[PDB]
């Protein structure tokens, strides 16, 4: 009975896993700066403890603590950090702790979910992160880029004439369009940023395949994966619980 | 005998050129915005132009600053601010609403049409944003796309994440120089630098291959802007470097 928390820069994801690490309850809530509400932990049993992954800063760390203290007073909690090696995975970062804890947990989750496979993990959040993971557990390196939403948001705030589009709006725009090349501003913007994601991933995957001279499964995770997958001309696999599954394994050990 | 002053004002820098004949760029330069502590252009050695032709995508404040700079240096100088048209100088605007196309992209399209006669083009321009335009040999601008630039991508990561710092292109380029650059990185600043850069290159390569496959004909990739050098290294496909596209377009407009 462990509570797991995946705090990112855009929102805070949580889950409750039993003895068999089955995520019996899941949920998500936004940050206070974005008018985010609190999580509904009313119909939730008292966990033995809480395991936290937080890359969203000290204020979020404090808020999470307050939430736990309000619901379950004095609940045991642990904030995880990236380790040189853990749960079958080795950290290839020159300075292992520098790696985002969410990326670390996701690696641990992916290692278990796809045993005996080389992987390219594409996670779509505030940032788009890529990780190369060998079957033997070796995390050999990665890439970091802004996510689809962030790219368009950046265009809207740092130019005078470009509109600020949400992924909801952007996704609908591309649905009615017929290809990277568009004949209007919001579609050019939406397609330009989307194919920056697809182009990044596709180039990385072919680079990884050519480097390891072996099959590599491309794993996609995150809400934006839906829209990015539709532009991909290479095979891909969806798996949206890698981070929370990893936290379960970390909590279990 | 009368020279033309050409202004290309973007969201990051304001580029200018003094032009002779049809499109001969005699003097050139650039300067930053007031909000960035940018200085004023050195026009102290320039003769009085016949007029100024301006492309501005950076708003009314910048437009007012440019007018003020011109009024101070050359009082009474005629000025023209350009807007994207349905068709001009051999180029046909494929935009649903032609006027919505960035005037800098329009001028650049006009310059590319003249600079590469008889060729199908993919134009990659690197500024605050990275913009692509597909241009037919006959002059048909059939479509394009807009993505954030290399610097903007990293700035966005720096401001909207708690644990990532902001890297400049100078810092990123220095960290990725030589054997430092890899398909994947093992530290945060290089992973950040490479990820955004490979997003640039990846975007261009994807759009280029799709265009060639679509038109089923040769397509010349043309690069313009400051970040082009770094992006070029990341490219595995061939490319042509041609930075004066926009200023040449303005010159051709001013000559006509
Ligand atoms: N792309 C262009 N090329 C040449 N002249 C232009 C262009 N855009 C605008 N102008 C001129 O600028 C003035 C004002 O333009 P507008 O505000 O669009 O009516 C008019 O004299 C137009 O003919
Ligand atoms: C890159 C993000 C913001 C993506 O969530 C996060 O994983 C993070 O803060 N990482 C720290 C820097 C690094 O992973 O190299
Ligand atoms: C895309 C930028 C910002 C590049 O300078 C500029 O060309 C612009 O403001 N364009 C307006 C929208 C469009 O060109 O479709």
């Amino acid at each position: 009975p462990h509570l797991l928390i995946d705090a990112g820069n855009s929102r805070i994801k949580w889950a409750l896993a039993d003895a068999r690490r089955t995520l019996v309850d899941t949920g998500a809530f936004g940050h206070t700066r974005d008018g985010g509400a609190d999580p509904d932990w009313s119909r939730l049993p008292r966990p033995r403890g809480a395991w936290i992954s937080n890359v969203a800063g000290a204020d979020v760390a404090a808020r999470i603590d307050a939430l736990l203290d309000a619901r379950w007073p004095g609940l045991p909690r642990t904030t995880i950090r990236s380790r040189p090696a853990q749960c079958g995975v080795t950290n290839g970062y020159t300075t292992p702790e520098q790696l985002g804890s969410d990326r670390w947990a996701g690696l641990i989750g992916a290692h278990a979910a796809f045993p005996g496979e080389h992987l390219l993990i594409a996670t779509f959040g505030t940032a788009t992160t890529l990780e190369a993971l060998r079957a033997d557990g070796c995390f050999t390196g990665g890439l970091i880029a802004p996510g689809w939403a962030l790219m368009m948001r950046a265009l809207g705030t740092h130019t005078a004439q470009l509109p600020t589009l949400t992924t909801d709006i952007a996704s609908g725009l591309l649905a009615g369009a017929q290809e990277p090349f568009q004949v209007d501003t919001p579609r050019s913007l939406s397609a330009g940023c989307l194919y920056a994601q697809a182009g990044l991933i596709e180039r990385a995957w072919r680079d990884l395949v050519a480097a390891w001279q072996a099959p590599v499964r491309l794993v996609l995770a995150g809400g934006a994966a839906d829209d990015v997958a539709r532009a991909l001309t290479i095979a891909h696999t969806r798996h949206d619980t890698l981070i929370l599954s990893g936290l379960a394994l970390i909590a279990a050990d």
